[PDB]
């Protein structure tokens, strides 16, 4: 039997790249998949006939699995709600939400346009928040009604969100919001049987989506196995974790810690802080450097 | 001679609370201060006669300092650009940007409305990014022209951003974006003589340890000439306490050297988690 046999999984941005790899990986392990992607079909509507979402659905069905396309824009709060309903209406419920949809608009902070900031924040951080909001309310409602909940949220952060990435300020901020939102979700939703975790694919993992296809450590398919496992019944005791992944590597990211402290026990004179700050900083753990520095 | 004597500083949300404490603290150490606050004056427009901003400006002058009120909403991109320009047109330059403006609209994630998400993200994260973007484009300009730059950005993160805070997922996400933005800003802006740091005032911050005035001295120091070699840091502050927050670290790792089978990952993940450092808990959990 598959690792997620019978489970209903939504994957956002699943028309290509890593999201496509997750969709195929889940279906291969017995899940019924909602392939969510805004890419338009021949008629210019999201996820319709001729779309990337439908192409992935056809791959799944040709392999003997079950899937449906959905064109919700997760940055649109109401369409994110409708995405949860697509799963419930089509397949009878929802077990796993995989937040993957993203865009990049890479610029130095000093050269970032308003629209370039807004778009990256909206797709990544608002999109992840909106689906979490609506899926959690759904699962909480089942729990209130005495129903079975063993639900799973897997978010997509990045080393750029954890330690920063030069020339990717907007993207780094959004992925940082996603890492912390994962921590908070885990704390809030365990009450009604939902775990919340994140993966952070390496920057070298191949994440763009080319036309032609035919050990490659950087293949996006190498990221999905841990997502599928976290979406399984067996992963019920894992929550609030962030896993960095590439190829065959899995690394646990360890969160912000309390470093060196000093206490005056009174109000500091700003003039006296130089030696105080120098002392603290020499004693502090060296950080993981900003990516691209 | 003041610690920030002559330095031109912007404090956002400086009409009350910690933002007010910052403004007064900089002025006391000789800085010329732009008091930014959107609170309306008697005529109903932001930062006019009778406003919170102007009130604070009056406090500064009467102690013998120099300050100007500014009404810009930093969540509005164009107004953030104009806030930078106000500093430059009024005092001829900018040395320090203190991003402080903030709101809370607390809700569990499952109950958060779109407006509760959008407003919190806009004020904190967009507000912070907007001012950094415009201040950096300005400092970058001066530097590419061979002019003097010894600039400072001090952002306001929170333990909510670092470890999360229950019932405050919106706020936590915004503050996390600010923490990492501080790291990226520090890496990018050092090229043109600008340091970028953040403070995270403690939960209990409002000898009165919880008094907002206790947070300001480190911000004043960070904005000083002496602080030229401090960048990319996040300091947790309360009363007489200063603590360095230590960033995300590399924990245990395993490498199959081939693609994992999802069915085999149970013991693999169990092993990794057994070796991983226990986190600082989510606030409010
Ligand atoms: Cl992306
Ligand atoms: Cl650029
Ligand atoms: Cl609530
Ligand atoms: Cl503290
Ligand atoms: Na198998």
């Amino acid at each position: 039997m598959g690792v997620v046999d019978g489970r209903v999984v939504i994957v956002t941005g699943a028309g290509g790249g890593i999201g496509r790899a997750h969709a195929l990986a889940f279906a291969a392990e017995g899940a019924r998949v909602v392939v969510n992607d805004i890419g338009v079909g021949l008629d210019g509507s999201p996820a319709s006939g001729g779309s990337a979402a439908q192409s992935v659905v056809d791959e799944i069905t040709a392999a003997g699995g079950e899937a449906v396309a959905d064109g919700s824009n997760v940055a649109d709060w109401d369409q994110a709600a409708g995405l949860i309903q697509t799963a419930v209406e089509t397949f009878g419920g929802l077990d796993v939400l995989v937040n993957n949809a993203g865009i990049v608009r890479d610029r130095m902070i000093a050269n970032t346009s308003e629209e370039e900031f807004d778009a990256v924040i909206a797709v990544h951080l608002k999109g992840h928040f909106a689906t979490m909001r609506h899926a959690a309310a759904y699962w909480r409602g089942l729990s209130k009604a005495g129903k079975a909940v063993d639900g799973r949220i897997i978010n997509t952060s990045s080393g750029a969100g954890l330690q920063g990435s030069v020339g990717q300020g907007n993207y780094s901020a959004a992925k940082a919001g996603i890492a912390t939102l994962t921590l908070v979700g885990a704390a809030e939703m365990g009450r009604y049987g939902v775990t919340v975790n994140a993966i952070a694919p390496s920057a070298r993992t191949r994440m763009t989506e080319t036309v032609f296809a035919e050990f490659d450590a950087m293949a996006p398919e190498n990221v999905s196995p841990l997502v599928v496992w976290l979406g399984s019944a067996e992963a019920r005791d894992v929550t609030g974790k962030v896993f960095e992944v590439e190829g065959g590597k899995i690394r646990v990211a360890e969160g912000w810690a309390h470093g060196p402290q000093i206490d005056k026990g009174a109000r500091w004179d700003p003039a006296e802080l130089g030696p105080v700050v120098a002392d603290l900083l020499g004693k502090a753990r060296p950080p993981v450097p900003v990516y691209g520095a």
